[PDB]
């Protein structure tokens, strides 16, 4: 649409108050022009067809209970496009400032959400396993990461080039998290997981095993399920990123952390210039501690807790 920019205010998923960029041409579009050629949040109606309308609201107010879910959807979108451009400098998820398009309410009670290949798609979840998606910086982060890389290294959905795909999404999600410096931690959704229990999450990265997902090469889901553990396998990349941010000792293997930054500053390297489409947990293997090398030198502490990272997990 085009219109006149300007902001308005309202409440996301958990309650909290925001400012958000709208446009306003007879009704105020959630369309936010400030960043790239700009972030669209659209309106599923309840329906699966998509995107659905661009979100209209005729005072730029969004406090219904209605309007949380496209408040958070926009504005953590806008979030993650600025981590992005400042901490990696890239524009958007193509790298040449593509249009950010998101929708919610999409279907009825669907606990997921997920990037079609186009845009970001989030269901308001059941109200008991989840609620609203979007809600969750961690995970808008996550799902607009896989535009990132379905651009770049274009990792295939199956085995352990899709776990791959999934732990960088898991790891941009919680370092976007850490960047927006909201209750940051190393776990994936706890914001919108089961609102009726505290302290749990869908996965951990500091803990995989705390809901049954390997953390280490020797534990990994071999089976069909999943589209060969996806979701599963990603435990095991997941805590060696972990290990290599945060060190500490894992089947006695001792790695010294080193830091978030540095740990983005690998995989953002490793992710854009290595990996490839059927790459699997050696290659990653080698692609971060390669990335390490270019950033640190072969001698560097950084490219050693890389080595003792990977080797805790078993990923030789
Ligand atoms: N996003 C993961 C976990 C979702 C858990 C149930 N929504 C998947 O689609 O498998
Ligand atoms: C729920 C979210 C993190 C993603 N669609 C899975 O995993
Ligand atoms: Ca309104
Ligand atoms: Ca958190
Ligand atoms: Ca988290
Ligand atoms: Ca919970
Ligand atoms: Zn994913």
């Amino acid at each position: 649409i085009t219109g006149t920019s300007t902001v308005g205010v309202g409440r996301g998923v958990l309650g909290d108050q925001k400012n958000i960029n709208t446009t306003y041409s007879t009704y105020y579009y959630l369309q936010d022009n400030t960043r790239g050629d700009g972030i669209f949040t659209y309106d599923a109606k309840y329906r699966t067809t998509l995107p659905g309308s661009l979100w209209a609201d005729a005072d730029n107010q969004f406090f219904a209970s209605y309007d949380a879910p496209a408040v958070d959807a926009h504005y953590y979108a806008g979030v993650t496009y600025d981590y992005y451009k400042n901490v990696h400098n890239r524009l958007s998820y193509d790298g040449n400032n593509a249009a950010i398009r998101s929708s919610v309410h999409y279907s009825q009670g669907y606990n997921n959400a997920f990037w079609n290949g186009s845009e970001m798609v989030y269901g308001d979840g059941d109200g008991q396993t989840f609620i609203p998606l979007s809600g969750g910086i961690d995970v808008v982060a996550h799902e607009l990461t896989h535009a990132v890389t379905d651009y770049t290294a274009g990792l295939i959905y199956q085995n352990e080039s899709g776990a791959i795909n999934e732990a960088i999404s898991d790891i941009f999600g919680t370092l976007v998290e850490f960047y927006a410096n909201k209750n940051p931690d190393w776990e994936i959704g706890e914001d919108v997981y089961t609102p009726g229990i505290s302290g749990d999450s869908l996965r951990s990265m500091s803990d995989p095993a705390k809901y049954g997902d390997p953390d280490h090469y020797s534990k990994r889901y071999t089976g069909t399920q999943d589209n060969g553990g996806v979701h599963i396998n990603s435990g095991i990349i997941n805590k060696a990123a972990y290990l290599i941010s945060q060190g500490g000792t894992h089947y006695g293997v001792s790695v010294v952390g080193i830091g978030r930054d540095k740990l983005g500053k690998i995989f953002y390297r490793a992710l854009t210039q290595y990996l490839t489409p059927t790459s699997n947990f050696s290659q990653l293997r080698a692609a971060a501690v390669q990335s390490a090398t270019d950033l640190y030198g072969s001698t560097s502490q950084e490219v050693a807790s890389v080595k003792q990272a990977f080797d805790a997990v078993g990923v030789k």
